[PDB]
């Protein structure tokens, strides 16, 4: 089932756009972050801050990795930052599904709840934040949710032309049944001139069993910049 992983995919391009300042990447979510370097350097980039405490920067041996992610976890701790039962050595072993928790989280946190965007005059969920943000953009579309209100492609084109009118000016009349073709217009439209990258595919945002995760995470790249 290639859709499940949809999410794997987003969270990875996600962390790699954010890792690339540091000249870091991430080539398989499962083993690239076990070591516990990408995940500090990703936490650093993220919060501006670099780790308090001493790590072991050459983790050849087991303790090594598992004393680098317990720093990292410390350190979301010590940022409030609400974390899903996950231990060192889930991350370190390579649990798929803790990792993707994990990832999510620091979705959440630090491109959906903290930052501080324009449009907005509220104590509310993050979705909800979300949500209203989008609303706000686009009046004339019903956006409930991050799945079925984006299948067609159309809400993506009304968006894009909201934040600069001339980018999607015909979406109120693209075919709704040409949806890969109208999400592909729309998201490069977005990455050549809103500077907001293809974290979901336009095949992927449209796919029937995308997740309203991976659609979240892209979408919060709107309102940041």
């Amino acid at each position: 089932a290639p859709w499940k992983k949809i999410q794997q995919n987003t969270f990875t391009r996600w962390c790699n756009e954010h890792l690339k300042c540091v000249n870091k990447r991430i080539g398989n979510l499962q083993t690239d972050l076990s070591d516990g370097l990408r995940l500090i350097a990703l936490l650093e980039v993220l919060s501006q801050k670099r780790m308090y405490r001493k790590y072991h920067q050459r983790p050849t041996f087991r303790q090594m990795q598992l004393e680098n992610v317990s720093v990292a976890l410390e350190f979301l701790d010590r940022e409030s930052i609400k974390l899903v039962s996950i231990d060192s050595k889930a991350i370190v072993d390579g649990n798929l599904k803790l990792i993707l928790g994990l990832v999510w989280t620091l979705i959440l946190h630090y491109s959906i709840s903290m930052p501080v965007w324009e449009d907005e005059g509220k104590k509310q969920t993050p979705k909800q934040r979300l949500l209203g943000w989008i609303q706000n953009k686009i009046p004339y579309l019903p956006i409930t949710n991050f799945n079925q209100n984006w299948q067609d492609g159309k809400a993506l084109g009304a968006l894009v032309d909201s934040c600069a009118p001339g980018l999607c000016p015909d979406w109120e009349s693209w075919d709704p049944q040409k949806p890969v073709d109208n999400a592909r217009e729309a998201v490069q439209q977005a990455d050549d001139w809103l500077g907001v990258p293809q974290v979901i595919t336009p095949e992927e945002i449209i796919h029937p069993d995308v997740d309203e995760h991976s659609v979240m995470t892209y979408l919060s790249q709107f309102p940041k910049a």
